[PDB]
């Protein structure tokens, strides 16, 4: 409350509950750590001066660059200066900072889902530091090294998959699935940003407004009359054809200009089956096609498609 300490998930949901119920002030640290991720300095965690912190930016070279709809904060790449660890660092304003931004990924936890390491506040900032994947996300590989080959392609889709079957599990909607939101580890593959992610509490989640990123949304998403965690497959669906072509389904076919409508080329052409890629198997065909079925009902599940020819 006046100092970071360690702490549980109960006691980092307490304080983020606190903070949404005066600046000028000097700017001292509060918060939880769940990971011990920060060297203290005289009994105090000071990231101020302990906590190296660079704007983490992207470089997009492929019009595959799509601003998140209603999307908050910013994306910093913090480093412990004493023993140059290094993890993702979400910043969003005191004003904004609500309880759904860290509830997420505090309470579920799970293999191919980044760790939450803690919230601290400092002045006017609260600092959500995170998992961090040395080795890069899925759209730097794809900038960098091409489209990806269908090995490649299998190793992330069956990574990316067990972890939207656990949030699909404990009813979350992850709303964000795209290549710049699957990282890579050394091992394995992991989801981040779970800024627009909901909790379901009936069937069906009706959403106040419109979120997320247009080029990956299906039809459902767009039209605000409802949808679930099969919104998810459709975007895996988008990304798929991003991974193996090297950009997103209706960016060559319909070019970005200052009077965009891609809500509605989606709304009236989804299935985008005109952007998956020419020289691909026919089991993984079969498999993003599915993936992108215009009914959500009639879309599988990521348990589903774990079970595919495909993937095995
Ligand atoms: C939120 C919280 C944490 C992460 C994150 C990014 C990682 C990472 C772990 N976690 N491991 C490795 C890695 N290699 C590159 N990236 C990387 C770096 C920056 C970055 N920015 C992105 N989006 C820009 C849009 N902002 C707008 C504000 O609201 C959030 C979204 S996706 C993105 C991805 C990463 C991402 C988002």
């Amino acid at each position: 409350l006046s100092s970071v300490r360690y702490g549980t998930v109960e006691d980092l949901l307490a304080f983020a509950n606190h903070i949404s119920n005066f600046y000028g002030q000097r700017p001292q640290e509060s918060g939880i750590l769940l990971n011990m991720v920060i060297t203290p300095q005289n009994g105090r965690y000071q990231i101020d001066s302990d906590v190296l912190l660079i704007p983490w930016k992207l470089t997009y070279r492929n019009g595959s660059d799509f601003i998140p709809r209603g999307a908050f904060g910013k994306v910093y790449l913090a480093q412990d200066i004493k023993t140059k660890k290094r993890m993702a660092c979400k910043l969003i304003p005191v004003d904004q900072f609500k309880p759904s931004d860290v509830e997420i990924q505090a309470c579920f936890r799970h293999e191919n889902i980044a760790e939450l390491y803690g919230a601290v506040l400092w002045g006017e900032t609260v600092h959500l530091f995170m998992e961090a994947g040395e080795g890069g996300s899925v759209l730097e590989k794809l900038e960098s090294c091409g489209p990806m080959r269908e090995f490649e392609i299998i190793w992330v889709t069956k990574h990316v998959l067990k972890g939207l079957d656990f949030l699909h599990s404990k009813k979350v909607i992850h709303h964000d699935i795209k290549p710049s939101n699957i990282v890579f580890m050394s091992t394995k593959a992991v989801l981040v940003d779970f800024g627009l992610s909901v909790q379901m509490t009936e069937d069906v989640y009706f959403p106040k407004d419109l979120r997320g990123t247009e080029i990956y949304m299906s039809p459902e998403v767009i039209l605000c009359r409802g949808h679930s965690t099969k919104a998810d497959i459709y975007s895996l669906g988008a990304t798929l054809i991003h991974m193996q072509t090297g950009t997103p389904p209706w960016v060559k076919r319909y070019p970005r200009s200052a009077y965009p409508s891609y809500l509605y080329i989606i709304h009236k052409q989804a299935p985008p089956l005109e952007d998956i890629a020419d020289d691909c198997s026919p089991g993984m065909r079969e498999l993003i096609e599915a993936s992108l079925e215009r009914n959500p009902n009639h879309r599988p599940r990521a348990a589903d498609l774990l079970k595919h020819e495909a993937l095995n």
